């Protein structure tokens, strides 16, 4: 009957999520981003000589059911850049070589997957193969009941527990947990593997990855904000929220910005990361159970080295790579990866620094010497780290110390549903609770689950906007 | 009922409280007389000095208990059981301090949780003692009724030689389970007593799950029945020994005369008594009728339930039973953790049966507690040392039944009585008669189920009988 005005603090994935969708039940979202550029932590900026750097090395999965419904319904899906059926490890024992997990296409799952495992001989023993798959098996043919049951174990635990061998663990595993959320797997969640484990077994594709064709900015979040400022939403950047303002009932007056500006609307949403709201939560709710479990949700330390080189390199994939290096995670060369940032005699590689702890304090300069003492293990006849090989025309370092929850054991019960004890306060983020972790997946579908919540509410939200009137 | 039995029951054990509350159930009124001063038998816990309970036994409720979990459930207390979690955990004598365990996965049913337990497992079993292990028992578990009875006729090391099982699995974890369930070695034990046992983990998902009762068993469980008796007009009397069956001149019974001297009639008359002290108390006309004559075969086995409370915590204990395999001991606890009335957070309380226990009935409490100690310095060697040079025992409870469950030795399952006796309005109660469940508190629940439907069922021919 009347629209909705719903004001939401930020412009990431969950926030842009949020808006989109309030947009199309005819509602008229209000999006505030703090800073210049939209995506959050998956926003990307284009430096002096017109070359993009980016927060994060970003992978899109087959099992990301939201991503793929958000990209259909903009009629983007061409540009995700899909590569072939395989996980391509590193060898530290043999430098310069690598290991992969070839999924059959005419396999169907889990069979692609058991078959991969079958097939490779150099990443895991006969015997070490018998115990993972007995150690595992129950796991899979459990439920979603079972899988929120092993939220108090870390992964290595569980490992020990199940009787996979340590090996497999440090082998396999710790190359998996620090691609999902940047820790090894002794401090990880059991949990957090299992999510990640049942795209290998529910859908054929589901393990399946992909690139996106250029920077999130333009070729993701801007195709959201056109969408949501066709239907009537408003986005607009460089706008902080300094306060959040209360009524003498404890609900929420306005959202104070951070020019001293005062954004009312008849719902509000704050789609921040999590240590951004604890810090904004006014101190009237800071004794409300949602409010105060959000104090287990802290975000973990992550670094994103991004170096070109003078040369392309002659030993490159068209894929994402797992370094199985004590310093580094993932990484891909973006000059064959990234269609926007292809260059056929200048390759670039992206990589994912983790374990970030006793690195985000340190320089520019001593992260990229431990980059290349690395990369010198993996290109050995191609980089050395006193640059007698290839050399580094440039370098850009983006360090994100609170970047996603660190998922340690028992955290699911702290993470807030998308409606809040609060009337009219709603939250978003890949934090709130929601199935598939703190993702791109998990950000998107919060902010679908965010907008459902409030339009569910559209009676009691459209009454209190008149009573207040009177 | 058109007018309702006066049933008279000898012994408020786990039997007789059964008998009672179904025949209460049935609109009929039930007088039951127990000797002491406590009630449940072999279930029964007395409160010392100090406020601390200790018990006749370490009692282990399973889930392959039909109709003790349907008796809780009638009364209302299921949440009164502490379900542990579906693991077996087993010390290693040969490593001391150290446990080995088989862990049953939630997420596969039924015997599959079983056999990956034992897969996954390493410590307790090589692999070709575990095929050789698997062969020898699936003939059996794919058994029928008729199979299991057949096997009666042998001892559990007969029966494992024979089906091929190594002798080193016979006496690593059937020693263990032998002593569990009759408080004897598998050279004594009969087969069929280990193959109902091994019944509990390929029927039923949880059927070899345990639990712990949340307190003393007089007041969480025997009150409970004792209340629902009286609630529907039956009696429950303690300081009630039964001294003599007074019978008619026909050979019936006239009634059951106390130890004051009080006689007690009914229409129908129940013995929920230990089949020790029913032999003893067999009219002498009764004596050559092949029922009465065939107990002779089961007598009490006897068996030291000990209680130590210590001035530590202990800093490595379980919330479950654990399986000593100690040549002195048999299951043990520490009950400061498993039983919710019995917690301590800074005195730790450790309940173990001593099993076989032939030789040390007749042995003083500090001799128990010494042999008890030295086997605690071998479970807890970091925790616990005989002269008390680590933890320190603030005092100690020895209870000793020299006459418990019947020894289930070998060809002792035709000589079980039904509940229903050859003399007219007089039945049987206790785990002993038969029913398929063991001398367990399922089998003593079980048969005053069988015992009450047994009345019920001559309901008409004992009215007759009254009038
Ligand atoms: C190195 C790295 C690699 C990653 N790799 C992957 C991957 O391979 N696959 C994958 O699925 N995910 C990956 N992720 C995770 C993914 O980026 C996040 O899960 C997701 O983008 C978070 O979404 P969000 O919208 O909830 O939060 P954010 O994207 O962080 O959005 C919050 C927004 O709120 C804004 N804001 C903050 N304070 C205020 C304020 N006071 N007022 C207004 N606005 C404010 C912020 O500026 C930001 O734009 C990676 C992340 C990193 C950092
Ligand atoms: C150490 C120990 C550990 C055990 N552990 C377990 C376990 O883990 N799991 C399990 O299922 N079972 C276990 N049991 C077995 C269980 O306790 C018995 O199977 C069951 O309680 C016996 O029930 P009942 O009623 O037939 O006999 P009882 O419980 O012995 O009852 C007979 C009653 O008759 C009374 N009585 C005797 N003479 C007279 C008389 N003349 N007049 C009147 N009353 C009389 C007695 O005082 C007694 O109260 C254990 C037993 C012991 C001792
Ligand atoms: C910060 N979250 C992330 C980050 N990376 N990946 C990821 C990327 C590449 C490979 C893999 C893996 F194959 F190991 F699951 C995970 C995620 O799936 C999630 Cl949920
Ligand atoms: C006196 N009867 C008993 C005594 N103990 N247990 C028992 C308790 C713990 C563990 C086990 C076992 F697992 F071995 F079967 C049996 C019984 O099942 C019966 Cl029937």
């Amino acid at each position: 009957t009347k629209p909705l005005q719903v004001v939401i603090a930020g412009a990431g994935l969950a926030g842009l999520s949020t808006a989109k969708y309030l947009a199309d039940a005819g509602h008229k979202p209000i999006l505030l981003e703090a800073r210049d550029v939209l995506g959050g932590k998956i926003a990307a900026w284009k430096d002096e000589d017109g070359d993009w750097y980016e927060t994060g090395l970003h992978i899109f999965f087959g099992a990301y059911p939201n991503i793929q419904n958000l990209f259909g319904e903009l009629g983007i899906n061409d540009r995700l850049q899909w590569k072939e059926h395989s996980m391509i490890f590193a060898m530290p024992n043999k430098p310069g070589e690598f290991s992969r997990f070839d999924f059959p296409e005419t396999l169907p799952a889990p069979l692609n997957g058991i078959w991969a495992i079958l097939r490779n001989n150099e990443m895991l023993t006969w015997p070490e193969k018998v115990k993972f798959a007995l150690g595992l098996l129950p796991a899979m043919v459990g439920g979603q009941a079972y899988v929120e049951a092993q939220d108090g174990f870390t992964v290595s635990e569980w490992m020990k527990k199940q009787g996979v061998p340590d090996r497999v663990n440090d082998e396999v595993f710790i190359a998996m947990s620090k691609a999902l959320n940047f820790i090894n797997p002794d401090e990880l969640s059991m949990q957090c593997i299992l999510i990640a484990l049942n795209r290998f077994l529910q859908e054929k594709h589901g393990s399946k990855m992909a690139f996106l064709d250029g920077n999130p900015p333009e070729r993701l979040c801007m195709p959201i904000v056109d969408h949501v400022r066709s239907l009537g939403g408003e986005v607009r950047l460089n706008s902080r929220i300094q306060k959040i303002e209360l009524n003498p009932d404890g609900t929420v007056k306005h959202f104070a910005l951070t020019d001293g500006t005062q954004i009312t609307g008849d719902a509000y949403v704050f789609a921040t990361p999590v240590d951004i709201l604890k810090l904004l939560v006014p101190q009237e709710w800071k004794e409300i159970s949602y409010f105060k479990k959000l104090e287990k949700l802290v975000g973990v330390p992550v670094i994103n080295v991004h170096i070109w080189f003078d040369r392309k390199l002659k030993n490159t994939y068209d894929h994402l790579l797992f370094s199985r290096s004590s310093l580094l995670s993932v990484y891909a060369d973006m000059s064959v990866t990234c269609k926007e940032y292809y260059d056929p005699n200048r390759s670039m590689l992206e990589l994912v620094f983790a374990p970030a702890e006793e690195w985000v304090g340190r320089s520019d300069t001593e992260i990229i010497e431990a980059t290349m003492q690395e990369l010198a293990k993996l290109f050995p006849d191609e980089i050395a780290a006193d640059q007698s090989k290839a050399k580094i025309l440039k370098y850009h370092v983006v360090k994100t110390p609170r970047s996603v929850y660190k998922t340690i054991p028992d955290c699911e019960p702290c993470r807030p549903l998308q409606r809040s004890p609060i009337e009219g306060f709603y939250l978003a983020g890949d934090y709130t609770k929601q199935k598939y972790l703190a993702s791109m997946e998990g950000a998107v579908l919060s902010g679908k689950l965010c907008a459902q919540s409030v339009v569910e509410d559209y009676k009691m939200l459209s009454r209190r906007s008149l009573k207040s009137l009177q």
